């Protein structure tokens, strides 16, 4: 089997990407967020407090012929942002563009906090990290890709993020036709549950490449390329009139600015960031300060290729025994 769903950004600055997925019988269609950096599939529902939903779509249970309640099981997740969601737990059909998995868990949001009841355009999130993250207590549960994983004609997921346009999800197949080049390979941790891998160096604008291991995680859940102070120091010095503001909490820049390019080592491949990627644009409607797209991970504990630097990428998410993830030019 495969699958295969566009992804939209929910916004004019590429903030998230949200993903129609069926759930349910006759089908519910939600739009989640798809995140390879968690690994919760979990939805805004009928059982949601009243007053934390403000124009999401929900998920209601007792309208599925093929729901049921996973009896007992409870999650809670905590984000990176400080965001949280927790409820109980059904087990429905999914599917995503055309690939059907039976018995997935469902997580039904009771609660949510105020960042997720604001942000109208996502439904809930469907988790792409390794199975291990789950937070589904007492029986720990797979992700959808866990799930479909035998069924796929390869063992494999891609990403392809959009520029301000819209993008795709495959599942099973990795499409020829939507990179140039090769795709060159790099080992995958899962020590940490993620998609942990390691950079091999980076490079500003038209300057000299720097050979250094970075090591972080691929996750299309942040928005932003979060690398150490050094390499973010290093960037937003050729940019004059840059700064780090801690009242802003990051590195803003004049918005009458040109901003370099950033490439990011694969192996002995390179990924470049256009320097139009990393425009975040006013701090506040109207300013003429601008918000950086790549920020420092040092107050963090790990460094996150988030959407700026994926979205510059055709990205392969192994799933095999030894998983790999790929990276191509497009
Ligand atoms: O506001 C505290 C700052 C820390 N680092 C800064 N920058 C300035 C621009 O060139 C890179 C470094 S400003
Ligand atoms: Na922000």
């Amino acid at each position: 089997s495969t699958g295969s769903a566009t992804t939209t950004p929910i916004d004019s600055l590429d903030d998230a990407y949200i993903t129609p997925v069926q759930i349910g019988t006759p089908a519910q269609t939600l739009n989640l967020d798809f995140d390879t950096g968690s690994s919760d599939l979990w939805v805004f529902s009928s059982e949601t407090t009243a007053s934390e939903v403000d124009g999401q779509t929900i998920y209601t249970p007792s309208k599925s012929t093929t729901a049921k309640l996973l009896s007992g099981a409870t999650w809670s997740i905590s984000y990176g942002d400080g965001s949280s969601s927790s409820g109980d737990v059904y087990t429905d059909t999914v599917s995503v563009g055309g690939l059907t998995v039976t018995g997935q868990a469902v997580e039904s949001a009771k609660k949510v906090s105020s960042s997720f009841t604001e942000d109208s355009t996502i439904d809930g999130l469907l988790g792409l990290a390794f199975s291990t993250l789950n937070t589904v207590s007492p029986t720990q549960q797979k992700t959808f890709f866990d799930n479909a994983k035998a069924s796929l004609d390869s063992p494999v997921f891609t990403a392809d993020l959009g520029y301000h346009a819209p993008g795709t999800y495959n599942f099973g197949f990795i499409d020829t036709t939507a990179y140039t080049g090769s795709i060159t390979y790099t080992a995958v941790s899962t020590k940490q549950g993620f998609w942990e891998w390691t950079s091999t160096g980076y490079a500003v604008g038209s300057g000299t490449f720097k050979s250094t291991s970075i090591d972080g995680i691929a996750d299309t859940g942040t928005t932003l390329l979060y690398l150490p102070a050094t390499v973010v120091s290093a960037y937003w010095a050729q940019v004059s009139g840059a700064k780090s503001s801690s009242s802003v909490g990051g590195y803003v820049f004049p918005c009458s600015a040109t901003l370099p390019s950033f490439t990011f080592g694969v192996g002995s491949a390179r990924i470049v960031i256009p320097g139009d990627y990393i425009d975040f644009g006013p701090i506040s409607t109207g300013s003429s300060s601008c918000f950086g797209g790549i920020q420092s991970s040092a107050g963090i504990g790990i460094n996150i290729f988030g959407d700026v630097a994926l979205k510059a990428a055709f990205v392969v998410f192994n799933g095999a025994t030894t998983p790999t993830l790929g990276f191509a030019s497009k």
